[PDB]
């Protein structure tokens, strides 16, 4: 079924995770046709500034995510940054996420694949659509069975990203495709006004799921404040994409 | 608002080809009554890569052929101009005067089109940022244009490649009606037909005021853009699909 | 010999042209090894705003340029924007310049070639280096014998241009290459601080000439105010590029 | 200031290959006394496109081979790290710790290199703007780095292509010494050796603190970057040329 990956950008506190988790649980009950996966990072490994928020550590993060899975019975996903983190994370993560900048790091991919868990690789801003084939092959070599490729924008000049929707049908040739509606509109080193419009495009073209970061009060988020979606708007956007998908799916090309 | 569909053969290879495509467009206009069809075809391809490629049969012949289409089928007409002097004669048959992408900044050409009293559709240059189309519209308004369109046809992305930045649609909608060019946006400067349909679906899901599509009875035999012109028999199905997606997505279109 | 095309961006007045022309004449006498060509546009056909300065017309422009050629005996070059302007311009212009946005307009190229004059085509911001071969062929078809291709930057994201120096050796395969030091640093819709550094790169790589707009008081220019080079700095930059060229020329690849 | 030349085989294919290249570099260091040579070679290619491509013989073997080069030729050494834990062992032989382009933003890796007390050279990411390297340097300084370098190795320009924006050299010089990577800047992601020499000439004419060049006795047989590694016999001539261009251009280098 259609996948929806959502949650707060960073694990600011398990309290925050539980609040967002509650709403995601509710939506989960309202849209039985959709598979929800709760996402949150235990560490922001590449903030621009050394003085910005990174997180509270892997242990605190895995624990908080554990609380969410136990308290709401929701699937979990979080990203790893070095090979050694794959094993401890796979304890609670149903899907291991590979950061865009690290999509080419062979050891990280193999470490993730070895855990037996599903792997979702964010397509690097520097990577061409057809070059993701090699990424998938590495993961298969490492034993991965459930593989996802996430479109999150491509470098377009300086401090700007563009979404080349031709990438969706191309990557679909070798993996399930997810569209990241949050980071695709960000300006490296973004405009929330473009999040919904581009999400509509993604489902009209055809993808296997959408990725969206949401926060009760984006204004106060410790990361991606200007792009995280207000929690109260999540339901409406999901309903909208299911409606558009229902109609457009009739024309999705056979890949 | 009535959705605009601009379609027709890339070039006026012959008056016969035009009537053949025109006949099909006329039939679709009778079916899709919620759509405003505009027949398009260039009397001249002024910037073919090679000096040896087909350009056309001249302005006189072209206007004459386009007039035959309007007279026989009662369809609106659009064609592009390349120099200021062409605006007047072309305005005699063209309901919408098209401004080529490479020429979207030529002040005199814009002014020439504007003073004819006809609608003007400017192809956004492959080098132009979406927010910079504001001054292009300002020039047209200054010149007397009352009905203005901006067409998204891709942006330079490395060498011999174009990418469609759909953020341009809501941005340009701030100052003009927006049209999505489904044919030229997938061509590799100096074409990939498999991406025509998916990208047009994205355009209507995002929200635009119309779509531009070149169609030919037999693309394979086309004298220009043979790789991207849509087979005529496929037009009806594409239009039905974009109307369906437009309908379901419409309640979510943001207000400017 | 090495070509140096210089002059004020636009013909603000024949007075301005004579002042710049005087200095160019002087430099002409100081550097006999260089072929100087005076440049100035009689019309800025694509200003962003309808309210910006365009010029005083073709007649006034051709007349002013005529005064410069007669009073100083300097070669002349100016750009045309529509086919009909080719003939009247060729009366005084030794080199007819084709604007970057119009480098693909067949009739404009043929009209310029038919005049018998030399033709310098500014490479479009949208054009790939290898695609200039077709441009040259069009001009040869039209009778052109002396053909130049000018590097002036390539579209790089929005409102930015990058100079891919690989273009110099590539275009050299079919025409003489000129490097435009002024427009290459401009930000469409620029930083004067990068003009000199990039000029040095151009001569180190290897070109047949340089193009530079200069004005007695750039601060007061009616066009390209932030990028035109102060007249007083022209001599030093020219001396610098001749010195660098003298040394680097030993390594210019055989094309 | 003493010009820096970082050179060596892309990968440590064997300790034998290293000594062969090292011998030539040692000879050039005796001739070009105004140059500070640093021998470079990766103990691991952690991001080859294919899982089937050559990666290396391990960290232990690599450090051992690099140590043999330093001991036998008395040359400075540099190699890249891919994860935080590698910084300590690598710092035992490496005078300069290199940070891969894709990893230029990984805070922990930067911090790990910085606390070793060794110099750190960060390859500017293909996705990073020149002005955004300021925070990368800030992180290193925060971590204890006293000698920092930023290497220009090209920027993403469309698909499978990189362009070198030479404006980056004077921009990055504001906060660190700048090195120009002559090998990777001409490679087509997922190589054009004919552009290596001309672009390196541009780099020195613009002004940099050093150049980075991969060289192999027989590029054709290289296990990595066989298309762009410079034939060893050509190194001397390239170095002489950049020193000559640097000299003549130097009086014109702008002050930061
Ligand atoms: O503006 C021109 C449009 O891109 C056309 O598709 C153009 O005529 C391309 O022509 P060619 O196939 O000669 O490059
Ligand atoms: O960062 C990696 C450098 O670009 C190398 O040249 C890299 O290993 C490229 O490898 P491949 O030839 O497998 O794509």
């Amino acid at each position: 079924k259609f996948l929806v990956i959502a949650g707060p950008c960073a694990i600011e506190s398990e309290e925050l995770l539980l609040k967002v988790g509650e709403e995601i649980k509710r939506l989960s009950e309202k849209f039985k046709e959709v598979e929800f996966v709760f996402k949150s990072s235990f560490d922001k490994a590449n903030r621009s500034s050394i003085h910005s928020f990174r997180g509270h550590g892997l242990e605190y993060g895995v624990k908080a995510l554990r609380k969410v899975k136990e308290e709401f019975g929701l699937k979990i996903t979080t990203d790893i940054h070095e090979s050694w983190q794959a094993e401890p994370v796979a304890e609670v993560a149903d899907i291991i996420q590979i950061p865009a900048f690290l999509c080419g790091q062979t050891d990280l991919l193999l470490a993730a694949a070895k855990t037996g868990r599903a792997v979702n690789v964010k397509k690097g801003q520097f990577l061409a659509p057809w070059d993701t084939k090699n990424v998938v092959e590495k993961l298969k070599f490492g034993g991965a069975k459930e593989i996802y490729l996430t479109e999150r924008g491509t470098t377009f000049g300086y401090n700007n990203l563009v979404v080349d929707f031709r990438s969706l049908p191309i990557m679909k040739q070798w993996a399930k495709v997810i569209y990241d509606a949050t980071h695709s509109v960000q300006l490296p080193g973004g405009m929330r006004e473009f999040i919904f419009p581009l999400i509509r495009a993604a489902v009209a073209v055809g993808c296997d799921g959408v990725f969206m970061e949401t926060h009760p009060e984006p204004e106060k988020a410790l990361s991606d404040a200007s792009t995280q979606l207000p929690l109260s708007q999540l339901e409406g956007i999901i309903e909208a994409i299911l409606e558009i998908r229902e109609v457009a799916s009739k024309y999705y090309e056979t890949i």
